[PDB]
């Protein structure tokens, strides 16, 4: 993971 | 802005 988003 | 990230 580590990314974020929101999609 | 209402996206999130974090880039
Ligand atoms: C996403 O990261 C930001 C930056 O550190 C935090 O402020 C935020 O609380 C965090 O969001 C939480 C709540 C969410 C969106 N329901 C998810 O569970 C994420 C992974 O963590
Ligand atoms: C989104 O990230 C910023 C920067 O780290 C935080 O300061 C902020 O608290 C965080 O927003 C929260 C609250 C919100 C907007 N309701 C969402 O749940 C997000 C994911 O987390
Ligand atoms: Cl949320
Ligand atoms: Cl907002």
């Amino acid at each position: 993971x580590x990314n974020x988003x929101y999609x």
